[PDB]
């Protein structure tokens, strides 16, 4: 217990025991950006949710801040610029969060290919009326078996998904900041300019983080590129223009859009509302599933402390901080 | 257009036309048993649905039949027993048709486990108060990963449906009427009995044919077994004491079940329809996708000639025929 650590969310019970093994911790919940300024001085490193954004304002007064642990999958709370500018070190949580994810990912695309939450609702009501009906009532349904699937980020999440998807016959193509071709060739990805691969992709997966330079990516204009194929987003809504996808949707041109994620959140009326054959809309929970929920604080705090015991994590999210100030310097224990 | 063909459901022009090349075809659309017995005489092969039930009574006038070709998955319509008495091939369809309702498969495991379909319902209904109301309105949930998912028939969709589940991080059990130690090593799954499997699964999957011996294969005792676990079918509804199923759900013991199949379709009422959590239902369409379809009807015209061109098919169901009317017996092409 001599690193200072300040726990900014109602950790597991297990997982602060585990910390406080190794560090002095104090519990500030939910902390306002306010109450925050005038107590972030006094930690060596932090755990965050994301509802606690980690402005730059905040950095200004992180005088000994070392590690800023973010305890979900994104990292969009947080100014990693401005954390790396100042040699701090940011983590994220793969392990079976990702995993959970990129489960939820691939339920979201076989739901919007072969519309069982539609027929789900469809049987309830009582509208199986025959054979006939079904299998000639039902607009055309494609199978995701042979299809081209181009997924935009391929971080721990994106690569999870391609696993998933390869056993369904798909043929993948992605994108990425950073080219991985050390999984290439293991998930027979073909890298591709992200235009290219929305002309070329039957299906879209969006897994990117939301940052300046991929808010909106898929604009109106790609939109339009997007005319007769599907579209899935488990990222963040402000990786798309909503309204342009919702109006591609009420005209026809989208085929279908399938989300977990929306510009404004939460929602409780949406014009995407009335299109259930076209749609899959979830309330933000892709990450949500018990196994998931209690490994995230465990990899919470061995992802903060091996920065402290001068060991880089392989969930470094601005692996740049290396140069800016070499992991020697930051190790406590 | 030597031999004669009575195609017995509603099939896609193009497969017709393929037929038509070969051989003259009657449309006799789904006939009872008294109107197909009396012109089954007229023909060499037929093509049907699982809606027409070939019986003893119908091929008691089948004079000149050589082949039945099930243009479908399932062929429980059929009466093997008299069809091999009669030295009468009977096929039926592997190919995209499995592929499709393999994928179907996992799309209902992973909203029975993930819950989606009722999350897009939830969100409809404008109930997505707040983040808090998700996270804490349903922790629950659990993930398909590190999950014992025993599956129970381990043919073309079986074997499909296990290749997909690989890489969702399942443990794989099985339970067959022919073991397949290929399978088993290869797909790393672990053969067990009935019984063991229901009781070491954490998750159980009926890919069976519907016959007197896997009659109920789920009973009432064997769904005690279950309690606390998840029910996956896309076999037959005859496969499980769908009462017993439903009064496990209600009584708050079986955790959950989805279906495309029910022991009374269609299904227009059902004590399940107020189950939105607890269940997935579909109006058995598992194997309802354009790629699909389009390749059952080439499948079942080319196993009818096959067989009269005195090949036999990969597809070929009762294989004891072979001892009764060697293939050369039945060649008209």
């Amino acid at each position: 217990m001599r690193p200072k650590v300040g726990v900014l969310l109602k950790m597991k019970r297990e997982a602060l025991e585990e910390l406080k093994k190794y560090a002095d911790v104090e519990i500030i919940l939910y902390p306002s950006g306010e109450e925050l300024k005038g107590v972030i001085g006094r930690f060596d490193g932090i755990i965050v949710s994301p509802t606690t954004k980690i402005t730059r304002e905040v950095l200004e007064n992180a005088e000994r801040l070392k590690v800023i642990s973010c305890h979900s999958a994104g990292y969009d709370n947080i100014d990693l610029e401005e954390a790396t500018k100042r040699g701090i070190y940011v983590t994220k949580v793969s392990g079976l969060l990702s995993e959970a994810v990129a489960e939820f990912t691939v339920g979201l695309i076989i739901n919007l290919m072969r519309k069982i939450h539609y027929a789900d609702k469809f049987i309830r009501r009582g509208e199986w009326e025959s054979h006939a009906k079904i299998w000639t009532g039902f607009k055309r349904i494609e199978s995701l078996y042979g299809k081209k699937v181009g997924i935009l980020g391929m971080g721990a999440i994106g690569k999870a998904i391609a696993r998933r998807l390869i056993p369904f016959g798909v043929k993948l193509y992605y994108w990425s900041r950073h080219r991985k071709v050390n999984v290439e060739k293991e998930l027979k990805a073909r890298y591709m300019d992200i235009d290219e691969l929305l002309e070329k992709s039957d299906i879209v997966i969006l897994a990117l983080p939301l940052t300046r330079d991929t808010y909106h990516i898929i604009n109106e204009e790609r939109v339009k590129k997007l005319e007769g194929k599907y579209l899935v987003n488990i990222g963040r809504g402000a990786l798309v223009d909503e309204k342009a996808v919702t109006e591609a949707i009420k005209q026809g041109k989208l085929k279908g859009y399938a989300t977990d994620v929306f510009e404004k959140e939460p929602v409780r009326e949406h014009e995407l509302f009335k299109y259930e054959w076209e749609t899959v809309l979830t309330p933000h929970y892709a990450g949500l599933a018990l196994e998931a929920q209690e490994d995230v604080g465990f990899r919470a705090v061995e992802n903060l402390l091996k920065v402290l015991r001068g060991e880089v994590p392989e969930d470094l999210v601005n692996k740049e901080v290396l140069e800016v100030r070499p992991i020697e310097n930051v190790k406590m224990l």
